């Protein structure tokens, strides 16, 4: 008589991968309820009426990884482009070759360097500091690029991101991007790269297409919780939200960085004549800016519209939508008071958390997807199929 | 008691895909004659014992089409990796980003051009002549890419690939290399890209792999041809050597340029940090350099060694190989008569003439398999199969 076999708070990929796989290789049903007026997240897109260009809503996406069952597994609901994601970046009035690599050392200092020469060059100028003793963001970026490198196209950067000094920041931030001694400009490291064929959101109806998945959409986890969860009482509860929303800010907020966006459909063809332009200087307010007709070169928009979108940065208000964690060591300690009283509403209520919000973790679509997967595996599947305890 | 169906003299790309058709399309029964101790012609690849890096041992040979037939049919052959190809030129001691491109424009200007400031820039120095009416390389070049990029990054470059006057070089030499205003570096655009997973040698092997396909190799056809033809009288030969030889340079000598090499196993793991890289400058003989580890990127080499290979130009003398034909007013006016004596040896004695070496053109490997087929289509399997006149 149970109506429900499982809550999902949030339609992002690790709360549509968790219902996808317990209604499909469970045989169960699940209801996922979502805050928002749409599915997906921030992975939400949406064509531009004028072009007909897929615009990333809530800032650029792009998709990689280089685990084989996550790339198995998303490659059920979409096809991938042979998208190759670069970034070029911007500094006194003159774009780079990005990241750190020969291009951007050859450019900047004024003539080729071999990659000896480079790696000579760097060592030289981060002697300070080695990389295994940094800390934070910048004991480690500049044990990895140098320091004339680091004040023209990490500090500008990182100030106007963050807002907080990168000697309070996390040493991983940086770590993301790859230290390269070649003249290859791949953005990112992973073996498998691509954008979805058709769109994200065509991707994530069809992770929760399953006629075992119900989602509410415009509905509130925590307005609903009383009346739903009498209705199946031994229903888990996945929950991805804010971490400290959940338990109403008990023992504080943890810090947040949110992201204003401004697009606009210019009537040229081409703004920047590349997807991504990173502007690391102070003189100018927003960090990057995106034009979306270059994510799709294989395909043929309008040449005399385009979209661009500009990025801001700010500290998350009460009533704005999280996107990145500061972790800094005040935060990290903060974060370690809730995660004792989420390990208690598992035990308590039969809810875990998991997504980028639900664990205050860096998390990328691919990193989230993998965590479902790793959450289903090893966690869920047995409990709703067996009968083993959450934790 | 015809022995054979078909003569093919030469182990190219366009011979092999000749012997291929025949003899699994017609179920006929070919004998292929390569004057070199190996097949494939110039595509030709072989690995370096120290590091098993294969060689390209007659010059790179990057694979692109945007036929989709010849895609299919390669394909039948060997798998594609998702390589893509990227050249970067050397000049004044620095590496700038190529081809024409806003990278390259910002590098050599000195600051950022958008997409519409550079196009402006061009077309402002691009003044003395247009696009439509270039009758040479110079005046093609000139008119895509403006004179100030084309003193430093074509006018010494090609004069050391071809030592000839510009003025009396076709201009469909310079319109191989894109045109772009954006920051996209791909040096090739065709929709399909990529370098045989396995090598180019295990390619030309499969297409001749075929029991009715008998290869001979260190065999001269003019060597043999007095014996082979009467043991198979109605079997038509299809030649792919050089045209002007063929007839003993009855009419006299068609301009070819020819290439030296120079491979070299360094003791280092990398020494310029890509695939490609191009010497546009006189204060240096060769042409470009190749590090063949940066063909592959996704296999795993030694990196402590590295095989690089510098690449020299000249004319073609008579006991070298013609790589390049030059095509000037004085060598179109020899071709023409060749061209008239070939047709006569299709009449008179069933020889058809293809290839790059047989009809004296520019002719790259997926140009000459499509051309390859075209002559099986329309000419040969007619032939063969209903008795159709070979002209
Ligand atoms: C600006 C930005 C850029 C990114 N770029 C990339 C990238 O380039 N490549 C990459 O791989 N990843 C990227 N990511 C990461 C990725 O977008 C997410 O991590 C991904 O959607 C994973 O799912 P998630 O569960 O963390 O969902 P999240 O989208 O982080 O949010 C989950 C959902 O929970 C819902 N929710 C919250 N509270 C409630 C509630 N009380 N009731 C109901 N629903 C609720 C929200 O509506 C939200 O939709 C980016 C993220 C951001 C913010
Ligand atoms: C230096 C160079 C670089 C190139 N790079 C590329 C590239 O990057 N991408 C691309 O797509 N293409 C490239 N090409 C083109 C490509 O290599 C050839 O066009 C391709 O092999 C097509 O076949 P072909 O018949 O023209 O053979 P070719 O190799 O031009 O030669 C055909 C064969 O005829 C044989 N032969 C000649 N005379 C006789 C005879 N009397 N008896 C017996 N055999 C004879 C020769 O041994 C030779 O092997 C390059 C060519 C050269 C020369
Ligand atoms: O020019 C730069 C670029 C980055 N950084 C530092 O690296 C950190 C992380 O860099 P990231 O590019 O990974 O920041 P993210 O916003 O998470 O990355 C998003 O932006 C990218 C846009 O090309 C990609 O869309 C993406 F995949 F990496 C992203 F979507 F997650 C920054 O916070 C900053 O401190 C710099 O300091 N300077
Ligand atoms: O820096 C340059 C480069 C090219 N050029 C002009 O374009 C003409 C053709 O350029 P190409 O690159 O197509 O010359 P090719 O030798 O036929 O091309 C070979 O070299 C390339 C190496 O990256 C690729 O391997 C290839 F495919 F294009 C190539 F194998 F055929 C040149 O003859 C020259 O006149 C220049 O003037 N300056």
């Amino acid at each position: 008589t149970a109506r429900f076999d499982l809550f999902v708070v949030g339609s992002g990929f690790f709360g549509l991968t968790i219902a996808e796989r317990v209604a499909t290789q469970l045989d169960k049903r699940v209801l996922v309820l979502e805050r928002r007026p749409h599915i997906g997240g921030n992975a939400y897109s949406e064509a531009e009426p004028q072009t007909g260009i897929e615009v990333h809503k809530y800032g650029a996406h792009l998709f990689h990884t280089s685990n084989k069952r996550v790339w198995d597994y998303v490659r059920q609901f979409t096809d991938f482009t042979d998208y190759r994601h670069r970034v070029f970046a911007m500094h006194n009035g003159q774009a780079y070759q990005f990241p750190m690599g020969l291009g951007l050392v050859s450019q900047f200092f004024g003539k080729y360097f071999t990659p000896e020469q480079a790696r000579q060059l760097i060592a030289e100028q981060a002697a300070e500091i080695d990389t295994a003793d940094a800390q934070n963001l910048e004991e480690k970026a500049i044990s990895l690029i140098g320091r004339p490198l680091y004040e023209a196209f990490v500090k500008g950067y990182t100030a106007k991101q963050w807002q907080t000094d990168p000697k309070e920041l996390p040493a991983a931030n940086i770590t993301r991007l790859p230290v390269r001694y070649t003249f290859d400009n791949r953005y990112f490291s992973d073996t498998y790269e691509g954008l979805p064929t058709d769109g994200y959101t065509a991707w994530l109806q069809n992770m929760a297409a399953d006629h075992r998945i119900e989602v509410r959409l415009n509905t509130d986890w925590f307005d609903v919780r009383g009346q739903l969860r009498p209705g199946s009482p031994a229903a888990p509860v996945v929950y991805t939200g804010p971490l400290d929303r959940y338990f109403d800010y008990a023992e504080g907020r943890l810090g947040w960085r949110t992201l204003d966006f401004e697009v606009e459909v210019l009537p040229i063809g081409d703004f920047q004549g590349t997807a991504v332009m990173n502007y690391n200087d102070l003189d100018v307010p927003y960090t990057r800016i995106h034009e979306f007709r270059h994510f799709h070169p294989e395909r043929d928009y309008r040449t005399d519209k385009t979209v661009i979108m500009r990025e801001y940065s700010r500290f998350a208000e009460d009533d704005d939508e999280p996107y990145y964690p500061i972790n800094t060591e005040a935060d990290r300690a903060l974060l370690a008071t809730y995660r004792a009283r989420a390990k208690s509403e598992t035990a308590s209520s039969k809810v875990l958390f998991g997504g980028r919000l639900g664990t205050y973790q860096y998390l990328d679509m691919h990193m989230a997807i993998a965590s479902a997967l790793n959450m289903y595996d090893n966690v869920l599947a047995p409990h709703l199929r067996d009968g083993v305890p959450l934790l």
